[PDB]
């Protein structure tokens, strides 16, 4: 039973017929999130690539963890499309970077700042990081169905946690050049979020014949603070989508 | 004779409280889609900036012609934010660049291609020049209702008409580098069609806070031509902006 | 009938043309037409209103671009299908040097180009630069008008507003690019900011082409973010007769 | 648990300034366990962190996942506690004809085909080793007799398109990366890997060091799929000992 | 300080009023430049910047060399400027890429395309690498007066004269993807030739308020070959020495 | 006759050397050469005055660059076709740490590429880095003789004015990209300026030539922008030499 692709450790047959994977950024989160769908399976785990299978309406769906950013976010989906996925549901966790956006939130990108690496490689920046429009709509909906407090909108997608994000409260305390004043830019031009996978994500989707959409709970308010302190419908909302693009 | 806008020679009280405008790139469709609304009256004509004010149940509209080019258009969407547009559906012709996008289906644009100059100008180029959500939908909803063969995607918005569309049909006859081979690459990229001011629309709306749709009628097909040679699409935005007031 | 996609003209139209005046506002083509030789209105579509006049028997045409490089793209290519080979621009144009004076004309000899269309012909490090008989008529044609003239390097934008350094907007915002942009042309000697010339300039001067430029100063910046709308008139005409004179002199 | 992603504190590191840092959370029991004392300290997402004992003195075993994001993220957490040197040992394509598979290929700066570096510096700023750091793993390449290459690696952000395989799903590689490889071939590149850019960079452009060493799994002028290199392992520890 | 500049060892004394310089890349060129106007005198010579004064009209002249380059062009005219000269002229030589423009010849540069480093820590890419008009005109009516097939236009200013020139006979034989095809490129876009100081000269003079012109004449025709012959690069230098010279006179 | 085009010389003038020493400065070619057996002049034009010496042996080059990449481009291309592999740069360089002294001695390992020539040898993304061995040798000359050496990272600029943020100039300005440059470089660690090595390293490590940088400290720029280890650079990079052969 070798593998069919050279990170996940799986085969076509594990997919038994999926065309829909629900990614998240955490390994750690699969097992969750495949335990809210019927007949939840773990598939494989290799390296930052936890991969389980569930069903979803009588549909097999996967759920496989990218890993945090582009680089690995771009394997699992490359990997993931050559096993026969079609439509990628990222659900991830985000810094909110407008004052009124409360944690806990659901954010739904539409596209997204291009402040990563990856998307580079497969469309050059004049491109737009840009979600799949039934992908979006199935998003927006589910969220109307279980009336989770919900925005829709730009996303910036960084290839860094700290710097690319502004954030000082590190080693060297420094930003650079590129990044100084970058949130209150991104601010004002109404973007609403911060992550770290979707530029990539719905840069290579949207260029490669795949439907992506883009889903996150917010964690933390950066209007407040660089760091939450230690403490869900952002992921009912996104098995909800899944169910609608089956 | 008083415009409180240095080009488009209308006042606030112009509008009568409108809030949603419909902007095609050609002056003279302006009069055009006017005519599918109810008290359809001319307000201004200066450059390319041809306005009509009109009714849509009950609401006042507007319709002002950008010129073609997001320069130009950049002037007719701040001109009109300023005087209290914050919805802008744009209704234009496009080239498809995908064999099985026939002439006369009509595209609603999700997101461009920055091809363009004016975009740079309001957001890096790594913003993305993304559609507003409620503008696309209305116009995905309003072309169910018109009937039309619609598809939603890229588009790949240009700052000219010839090279940057790898259009050879020049008195050149040549392509700048950037853009040789640029055509098949935008479409093995699944990007749906060619037109010109989507990018500098969509970019600045999305980074200013006001809400943009994009929508188009194709003209021709660039697999199969160069040259070409609006109603459905027209209806369609006129649907849509009933769905946005 | 029409040889030219957008244009309406054909090379029948042009009656041997070979140099055409493009202003920006087609509001400005029958006056500049009637400072020659029997002006006649070829077409108006779009954004391009287009006159046929003479200047001692040659026929030349004047032809809107429209604001913007994208649209002065189309009108300059489709003349040049027509046989148009040397182009030359008549805008209008804010100052941004503190002693160029409203109503004072500027001759651009090569433009920054803070455009994309120039791009789509050739890259950035290629100079948005005006031919040489066209940038030397214009300074002669504004030397026989006796108007007060100063040549240089002008700043050429595809926006009115953010990229001119314009804060009376909407948004009252500018993107990081253009934060602090005027003051940094101004130190480097930039007479000026219009809107097409560098999108002209560069698809000329790079496809043999022959391309000038020169402009009426509406409104100057370190006075004024707003140009004034009663002023601008007389203020353009010493420009436009510049224009057509430089025209004389290249045919 | 106190930095945001690692869950470690500075307790956790026992005063170590030294952390090998592979990409593979599922490598770092293995490299730790080649040294003295290793403990579990820590595993959340692609972070997994070992605490060992080397000559005396503590060493982190931490992995930064594939890529400069996650990278980034491990290195600037581990710099907030106390770690000043970062050994990356890593897998890697050679794309020189002559480099084999098992080579273990030492890198003195790299391509930055990556984003992450751009956070730290901008694209002129060289995404180079630091001097130390590559001498002690040169010299212990040298003392274990292993095959090995010095010199430049191009670091991607992606494994497929960056590094120009067409093996893939659209068998599409963007513009840009068209051509690539034969580029860096003739250019003198030695190969391909993940992380050496986003990780050389922001060191060199924060005063911390950093050392890059791969151990080559394929070669690109024979085939695009690594077929399904303790040395490199062995030197990354044994160059650890020349750094404490 | 016997010197009011770090490099070029002149003080503003030694200019004696002096607010034209005429630039070679060329140290060996400056003497003869110099020789061509009254009372010529050597100056200072410091690694390849050699400084000779002449009189043209009874107004003072500098000619210094810049050599190869932007970045020691960039010291030289930096230098200058700070010693009071606001009118620079560029005499060089160049690889001609247009067909029909031949060894010989007398190219004036309009502006420059940017091939090069230093005109960026100037100003950006956007802004135009282009000449002075009046140093311009007085350089193409100089070529019309004194004898000279001369073209106007475009040059291609490039950091290397390898492969930023699209030249492969070298030791790699290879030219990076950025300058692949490039030479044709230039040459559909009607530019006239390389060399390698115009875009730096040009661009950290229109932007600080000083006054260039650039002209060269051509050593090597690269439609037919990559390495000028030397048996005609004597006389086609000394042929827009004197262009440049008399350029100069209607500049004072 | 010549066999390249700007140095004057053949390949028999290098009598089998390998290995060239590439002071920027004509003047200081020949005081280089006397530190070595049997110096003798070989040509001098334009920037580049070349003397060939003999250590341990072996025929070493010793030929001027001038200042900046392009004629540093020009020598180091012409070398290497006369048959130089390895290219040892002696410079001087402002130091911008305020930990480094006038005097002390800088081994270059990599170089902030600030300069336009690298461009036209490897896009910007590849590093202009050092050959190992070359900076090995310079490291191990220095601790040899117990010159106060720093090894690390340096600003190559193509500008002495601007690009390494000096004021007191002509025009007073610096361009917005190198306006708190030195600040930033400084931050990130950088040694110091000067003005060929991200030339030289680039065009060297992209086409499987061997180089090394060593530098001087002429000034230190936290303490003034205008200057007012001549020998102890020198005698590191010849001795450095001495280890490559
Ligand atoms: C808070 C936060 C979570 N996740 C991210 O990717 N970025 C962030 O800033
Ligand atoms: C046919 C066509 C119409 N409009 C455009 O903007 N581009 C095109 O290609
Ligand atoms: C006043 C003015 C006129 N025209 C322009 O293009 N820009 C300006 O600022
Ligand atoms: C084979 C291989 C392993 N790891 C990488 O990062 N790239 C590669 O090409
Ligand atoms: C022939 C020639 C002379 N000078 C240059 O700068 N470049 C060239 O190609
Ligand atoms: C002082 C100094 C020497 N050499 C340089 O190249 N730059 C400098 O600043």
């Amino acid at each position: 039973s070798k593998s069919d692709v050279f990170h996940l450790g799986l085969t076509k047959n594990d997919l038994q017929g999926a065309q829909l994977a629900i990614v998240p950024g955490d390994p750690e989160r699969v097992e969750k999130i495949a335990a809210l769908m019927d007949k939840p399976v773990k598939l494989a785990s290799h390296r930052e690539f936890t991969s389980w299978r569930a069903e979803l309406d009588g549909k097999a769906v996967i759920v496989c963890s990218t890993g945090i950013g582009g680089p690995s976010t771009s394997i699992a989906v490359e990997e993931l499309a050559q096993l026969g996925i079609r439509t990628f549901l990222r659900i991830g966790t985000t810094g909110a970077i407008q004052p009124h956006i409360n944690v806990g939130d659901v954010l739904v990108t539409t596209a997204s700042v291009r402040l990563d690496g990856a998307s580079l490689h497969f469309a050059p920046m004049e491109f737009p990081a840009v979600a799949d429009f039934a992908c979006t709509t199935a998003l927006v909906e589910a969220a109307k169905s279980i009336g989770a407090t919900t925005h829709v909108g730009v996303t910036a997608s960084s290839d860094t946690f700290y710097p690319g994000q502004e954030r000082y409260d590190t080693y060297s305390g420094r930003v650079v050049r590129r990044f100084k004043g970058s949130m209150e830019e991104w601010q004002a031009m109404g973007v609403m979020n911060y992550e770290m996978e979707s530029a990539t994500l719905l840069t290579m989707c949207a260029s490669q014949g795949l439907r992506a959409g883009m889903v996150a709970g917010v964690i933390v308010n950066r209007t407040q603070q660089e760091i939450p302190n230690a403490e869900s419908h952002a992921v009912k909302i996104v098995v909800e989508a899944a169910r609608r693009l089956l």
